[PDB]
């Protein structure tokens, strides 16, 4: 329902996957690869089968975007 | 490479336009009241919005924690 929901899954030997549902009921998946790569996926609010957008960031880029996003 | 342009929106907040090394583009608006709005655009078409998301201050900080480790 409401509130922020974050589901974390280990991808053995690969990295970590975070599935996020926001208070606005929007959905995003973040994959953090062991090598540093971050992948963000944005899906249709009501259709998990439809990818709206995706972006790949290296570790340094993800950190800089994080700095902007957070505080 | 990575390019970031920061502008003030007077009386509203701040705007960051970001171009990545993968040549993907995003705009982040940070409102004074704490709202974050994120806009994703077509790499070659600035007038086509791919996706957008609204986060409160709490959410933005949590997601930032995940992204930046």
């Amino acid at each position: 329902g409401s509130g922020l929901n974050i589901k974390e899954n280990d991808l053995p030997g690969i990295g970590k996957k975070f599935e996020i549902e926001t208070r606005s009921h929007e959905k995003m998946t973040i994959i953090i690869h062991d090598d540093g790569r971050r992948e963000i996926y944005r899906f249709n609010d009501r259709d998990p089968d439809e990818l709206l957008s995706n972006i790949s960031l290296d570790d340094s880029e993800a950190r800089q975007i994080a700095a902007i996003l957070g505080g």
